[PDB]
């Protein structure tokens, strides 16, 4: 079938996060890739990491004024976590983004 094979596996969930080198952000980070790690599930997700001081020209394209924060672009809708509570939002917009269910009402 396909390039003789039976399917186009899904990309990867693209997860990133903006952090100002601050511990927090990789004390959060370290919580974000615990929790995302501890999903696991056949499409694992990619995190990556944006110093703000390096590029905040596109943390100004995101509105994204406030750090640390995460991002995620996709697969699917696209969404911002930030406040310190990536990881109550991470956890509870995880549960969503697997559900990737017609967010519909």
């Amino acid at each position: 079938g396909s390039s003789l094979s039976p399917q186009a596996l899904a990309q990867p969930l693209l997860l990133q996060l903006f952090v100002d080198t601050r511990p927090l952000s990789q004390h959060i980070v370290q919580r974000v890739k615990n929790i995302l790690a501890a999903v696991e599930a056949t499409v694992p997700i990619s995190l990556q990491v944006i110093n703000v001081a390096d590029q905040p020209q596109l943390v100004e394209y995101y509105r994204l004024v406030v750090t640390p924060a995460l991002v995620k672009i996709g697969p699917g809708s696209r969404q911002v976590l930030s406040g310190i509570d990536l990881t109550d939002q991470l956890a509870n917009q995880l549960p969503q983004w697997l559900v990737q269910q017609e967010g519909i009402f």
